[PDB]
């Protein structure tokens, strides 16, 4: 999404 757009914080893993 954001920092999980490169998963871990915001996105892909958790967008």
């Amino acid at each position: 999404c954001f920092r999980a757009r490169g998963y871990g914080f915001r996105g892909p893993g958790l967008c």
